[PDB]
């Protein structure tokens, strides 16, 4: 028993695993266009609130996920951060406002979700617009890589636990393939990730945007996946 995979979670719920203290990501499962799809997010203690990264993907899916986080840890979502535009982080904001909960991403992610027709994040994060960018944000530091699995993806770093939050512009070991790579830009995406890897060379645990968390391999290995993709 450990990582809840896809075909544990039926749409509609979601799980919290503790990943360390004061550390937790949320995985639900969604369907697009005709397949389902887990995903996770992050939750992280900042004094006796939580600072959320990414919805849940959906409406139900991020209203059960605050029920969750209400039933399993009792204390008040203040914030969420969404990493990019696609409906997995933010498909629930609105959700998320109406329960209260302040959301921001950078101006680009706003961008693209209203050019694209996805829910938008309330507050623009500022400081993050050229790649090697941080700025910190409660528990956490953000930092810009560059374009990858989007021209807008952020990166989380929970510094006190050494947990690195890739988001989407990391891949899960098991993955062969590169995901979803519609808005991708393959030409930038290896750089992108190479800025990572110099930025965080201490990160204990690596989380991917979809599927299992590991090591500093992740890394890596969504370079390599990225390469055989472009081939
Ligand atoms: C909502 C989002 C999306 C919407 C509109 C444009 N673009 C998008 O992405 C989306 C919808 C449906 C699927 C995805 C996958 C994904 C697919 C396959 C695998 C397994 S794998 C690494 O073995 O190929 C995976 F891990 C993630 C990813 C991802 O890659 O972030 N985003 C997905
Ligand atoms: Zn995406
Ligand atoms: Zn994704």
């Amino acid at each position: 028993g450990e990582y809840p995979t896809v075909n544990e979670i039926p749409v509609g719920e979601v799980r919290l695993y503790q990943i360390a203290d004061g550390v937790w990501s949320h995985i639900a499962t969604q369907s697009f266009d005709g397949a389902v799809y887990p995903s996770n997010g992050l939750i992280v203690r900042d004094g006796d609130e939580l600072l959320l990264i990414d919805t849940a993907w959906g409406a139900k899916n991020t209203a059960a996920l605050l029920a969750e986080i209400e039933k399993q840890i009792g204390l008040p979502v203040t914030r969420a951060v969404s990493t990019h535009f696609h409906d997995d982080r933010v498909g629930g904001v609105d959700v998320l406002r109406a329960a209260g909960v302040a959301t921001y991403a950078s101006p680009s992610t706003r961008r693209l979700a209203e050019a694209e027709g996805n829910e938008i994040p309330t507050h623009s994060l500022e400081g993050l617009s050229s790649s090697g960018d941080a700025v910190r944000f409660g528990p956490v530091e953000l930092f810009y890589p560059g374009a990858a699995h989007s021209t807008d993806n952020l990166v989380v770093y929970v510094p006190s636990a050494n947990v690195l939050y890739g988001g989407c512009a990391v891949h899960e070991l098991s993955s062969t393939s590169a995901g979803n790579v519609a808005d991708a830009d393959l030409a930038e995406w290896p750089t992108s990730v190479e800025r990572i890897q110099k930025h965080y060379p201490e990160a204990e645990v690596v989380i991917p945007g979809h599927g299992l968390p590991g090591g500093l391999d992740l890394l890596q290995h969504t370079a390599n996946v990225v390469k055989a993709h472009k081939n």
